[PDB]
């Protein structure tokens, strides 16, 4: 709803990030290993403070509760593309925030950074995630065979995308 | 009214700057992307401490509430010019402070720093500010086409300026 | 099963780690010289923060009491093997938690890290431990002669291993 | 024919790399901007020397003429995948070396480095290369729309891949 | 003509740059001071090796003679704009290379970096330079009063621009 | 015997070392990924200059032609063990020099460095090498299962060792 | 006389210094641009800690209230000259303390630092100050034309000096 | 006029500079202690490469023979003033080149750097030089008493200046 | 009695070390100059943290009172020897702890660290300590003449030592 | 008396040192300038932590009151000489501590550092200081003409010395 | 003879040092391992340039031939003692240089550094080395049991010493 | 005679300095230990380049042969004093250059550097130099007992000095 906002990741938010990053159910959706020392996380945060190739956001509601995370990575400024990734804390999954956040990230991407294309990756074995994204405007541009090793097996992922033209003329 | 005071920005004012630097509406007037972790801001602040090409001032009232920011950037040592930009916190806007601060900035630029020229950029779609600036003696020297991408599209901005000779000598 | 969790080692867990490292009987299991300084431990921790060739984990119960430690070292990314080490604090041994921790270290190695082989070393003079590793599917691949100097004399150790294919099938 | 040899790139090969990195035609196949001072190249080379996420190989003939470059990047330690990219110097192109080198890269990736998957990107408007790659066992897993801005417009690329199990076991 | 090319500035070209930078007739066109130690020039070259906000080019003919310089500065990757500046060595002024180079720089800008806008600055007192640029597609978007101090006086400069759409649909 | 000498590795010997490291058949003996950059090799050399946990030696003949290489790594100063590796350039194999180099590496380990145990790894698929090590007094202490990924598949290696007491008596 | 003392500037006195530096009327006396950041002031303080070419002193009364500041800069050790600057906080002007501070700065320059010449600059538009310096023995040696840009226009300043021989006799 | 040019000082011109700095009679004009090390000169050159508060120029003739040196120091960007210094090597004095170099330094200060005031110091005991500066439009603004210790005694110097407005009209 | 415990020295024990390092009487037994600012001690401590040629242990009782220090230095990786030195805080001296700690140090040196030889130096004018050490199995291997300048004059010291084989096997 | 001791200077003692160093009556006896920022003093203390060429001591009584300072500087280890300097805080001047401290410093010098010679400097205009030192064993080895500028004038100082042999055979 | 001299070790002499250090017959006399990369040797030389605790000398004859090495280590400046070690290149062993060099090192030690005691270590199994040193004034102060592991065995060494008083009153 | 010239020491003069710094006889006149690797000398040279407390001069003849060295050290900014020391290479000694150079050093110290006092130390057992210095106007202000250990024993040195007022004004 109206009460959801995206603001930049700050040092004070790292305990919430850490807590998610050490949760394997949550990190499987980012095809990332669920082990990260707090120090690894903080030192990488420090290292990338001035990195222009990424934007990391925390999501809050009106009381300032941390709902989840939005990220734009691999921002390329010739091709004007970037990869979008999102995580909703367990407690907040299934409340309808998903679409709002995807929209907010697309708005950031398209009305602020002036990117041309946003793409994401989703487990083919999560076909309800796939559909969601389709309803939010994304379209399948690839079916990556055995791209990621997750939970003892290689899994297929859809690569999906959306263009600036489509998002702004809606 | 007259109770406003200028002083240089310092580390302890940065939570206030940060707050404005993450406000979409406020930053659109500066054509700046509204995202800055506190760490990026502080690190850049630290790096520019001895940088002569800029001056960053904070505006406080008698009881020390932080009202706004006045800055001069791209200060050039030869051409004696600089770009002026101003921000008034939203809770303190529409209180007639603009003029007062624009004049403090002009007075500083021309009676202390000895610059010859000050210019600014203002969105064309912001005619109230254009007007305000004109009344404060600035004059349009350019209409930059599709200069900045703001809130989903390319926009035009006025470049306006004022000379030290004009400002100092007007009433003479 | 459920209550015991595994998370990455943190700077705040270092006094727990140091305390085990001063028990010489506990360090004899890792063939590591006991009695190391807290500062050495901390500075070595700082240095390996981004070292991808190791994973150090702590074992916490439901109330967040530190039970012990599980580590994977010498992780090799071509051969996809690593050495496994485990320590259960003395006040939590005999509670039957070794098995669950071993299974947890194997789950991590094989379902997340995607390694092919996990091996470990055990003193031959610790046949109870050897036996526990045998039940968890480890097989002896070496009987290393006078490999380590422990408590005044050279001792033999067993090298034992398990493959990913065996753990996942 | 069979007289080609692979070895790791080293500092003394950089004038050759530089030459290719400033060639517009050659770099368009890598979707890379064709501008790199020697200094940027050397500095980045130096920085990545111990970087495990990449392997850069040079191809030499019996008399040591530098023919091309074979690289693997984004090597991931868990997923065991990497992106393959190749370049053959223009004076040595159209001499049937492609296949030979693509096979050396596959043989390295799968019989030495123990990767599970290799992928590449090829412009859709480059059907000869797509075909060549297919014949070398790669298979289309995606048609990326308007992925790269090349020579004035946004273009589609095929993402193609090959698995270690398929490659190792085909003839069995 | 066909024989003119743009390649990246290299360390070996710095003696040619220096020689131009210490020539006041040449630097007045860039509103820059004609004093630069070779060491200042080289140390600034070293410092900006990895700067993404600029591209500096040397211009040569077929025998590899240094004809002049092309530069794109203040590249901004949200607004996708940049400032273009050019210098033709004295010996090569008046041979018709000017238009080719402006075209080459626009081609780099528009077919490679994917920028939206290119702008430049010209002395109002050089109205034949102004016209040239007008014929090459640039249009006046400003008349900057007393913007630069040059040869003992403050001088007016036109700010001129061209958009990607116009350059590519020609 | 006499003609072959052993001296420490030097920066000027690095092109010889690099050249062996590009022969994949030669590097398969060290289970080391071949094709490494000269700069990586040099910078790793620079970094380990004062590392007391390794000794890298070159083997020179009477005319100062580089024959091969002998190294001692993972030298442990409590357990007093180390791993031995040896490479004889291809143009000097079949000349019967392996034996002399092994004996020379053992002499160094046991009469100068005062180590207690020397071990090595050998591919099981290289029974000639195993046999040579057996004649020089090494005994198998482990048959490591699928330890290394070589030429497209996991292979077994032998771990073999000799003690100081046996070499000196 | 007695109550007023002079001691070296300290990091804890910096907020006092900063506060004077924001009064533009106070900084006009030093021809220094007012409104400088506390961090710039502190970092410049840190940088000059061991700079032998300056001495910055604070003036304290009997109750340790900061009265003002006295500085000696561009101290030259061959020519043995230095430039003198003094600032008396506004809440302590008109108390007749300038004289005592000048005499104190001269005593320091000539009886401790062993300098030969002390000079200063004063705005011509500040004839009261010029007059005070004249009574303390300073003589005009220069009338510098349009030397500084102050409050919107170029102004003339006096350069004035006193020698060691004159102060000590 | 034409033949004499001015360009920025370069590292390759340093032996020329050093050579003047060892003539004590030449350095007396700059009130600079002569006999400074080449290494000090070079390292100070390295340190000031990006210092915007100075410009050091060399004077070359048609055949690229170094004639002398012209410098602008203490350039202040608010007050827009700077101090001018000039040295003509002894083998090129009496050739009437001082005038052209002064005019060239003023042209640079006022038509490029956009300064408002240029000043210099001259020993009173050098009335020929004072006179030359007077012809080039400089006016005495100060007679500094015993400002410098030169050749065994304190000497007076003249401070002289010219404004931009006067030079440009 | 048996309630003593050894652990490695750590930063927080340094005020105690400092106290002993500035005690003239205590330091004369170590032939060391009794002057060390806390800063010199901490800086050197920090520098030797990863230094393998030494081990520094603190001795604590059941309630954690710091009793003394046991150290081994000049640990040589080849010769497998080290110099042993011990200090018992004065308030805890003459309580029969010496033997107990000397034995803990021997047990560590020979059953954990696998050294072959431990030696120490003792002032000749300190016959009680010589004797104590002899009873603990050390044997005189040298009488160093005028080796150290102590309390105004040059003095002789006994160098005494013990072998691992002797220590481990005595009772066999 | 018995209750006076010498211990090494520590960081915590620097406020007492500073207070003396900014007292001109006290620093004149060391021919030193009475101006030292606390930061200068502390940074020089940090720099010389490992300097073997000096030993700086604080003097206390039984309640741990800071009485003054002892210093051995320019320790040379071939020539085995050093310069001794002492300061007694104003409050403690004239109580008879002087001789005890000189003795303690000589004892340190001669029974611990094993030096051969200790020398000092005293204002000729303080002839009662000269005599004291003579009674403590020092002897004049020089009368340095106008060696130091102090209080507006050049002053003569005696250089006095004592040898280890004499101190230990007493 | 007269033609033997001691001068400080220099970088240019390191190839001669290296050559000796990688000769096990030569390094056994210093109880040192015969393996040293040239780089290890040079980097340690660089590190110890300013170390006051040692003096390393090269020995030459009149034509400037490198004869061997003299070293004074563990120089302690309170106790005024140091360890002396010497090596004569193989080619020059048995020519009578030994005594001259020991004398030269003692002269350096006693007439220049002003040390009180010099000690050395010798293999008990080299009793002709022991006697030599006895004739040069050294005397046994210890018989160190199994002090060093050399050539596959632990060996006993004599510790021998000489005092300044004895060397200078000869 | 008069053909001598002073200039500051520079890096390229260091082989000459090194040669003198390793000469026992030459260094005994400076009470300095005659051992200095080239590296120690260069490193210290480099470190003192901007050190104001010293001046090191080389003496050259018309054809640029390096004759000797004149130095001033411990230059104090307040007391305006310095220690003078001189060395003449042995091949050029006993040629009457001493006086000439001592006078150049005095002329520099007093007419350029504006010092008030110069002093030196000379071995008592070196009466020829004492005398020479006296004739050059220096006067004994101290007889330091057993100040330096030289060639096996402790020796006395004269401290001699000269004032700027005396030197400048003598002939007046």
């Amino acid at each position: 709803n109206s009460q959801l906002t995206l603001r930049a990741l700050e040092r004070g938010d790292l305990r919430f990030i850490h807590n998610l990053n050490n949760n394997r159910n949550i990190m499987s959706y980012w095809f990332e290993e669920p082990y990260e020392s707090f120090d690894e996380l903080e030192e990488l945060y420090n290292k990338h403070i001035h990195d222009n190739a990424e934007r990391r956001f925390v999501v809050e509601d009106a009381q300032k509760n941390l709902i989840g995370l939005v990220e734009l990575i691999e921002i390329n400024y010739i091709h004007r593309s970037a990869e979008f990734q999102i995580i909703i804390a367990p407690e907040h999954q299934g409340k309808g925030f998903a679409r709002t956040l995807i929209n907010r990230a697309l708005d950031y991407s398209f009305t602020i950074l002036n990117l041309h294309k946003i793409y994401l990756h989703v487990a083919v074995e999560n076909p309800k995630a796939v559909h969601l994204y389709e309803e939010c405007g994304f379209v399948e541009e690839g079916h990556l065979v055995e791209e990621f090793f997750i939970n003892g097996r290689y899994q297929d992922v859809k690569r999906m995308y959306i263009l600036q033209s489509k998002y702004l003329n809606r």
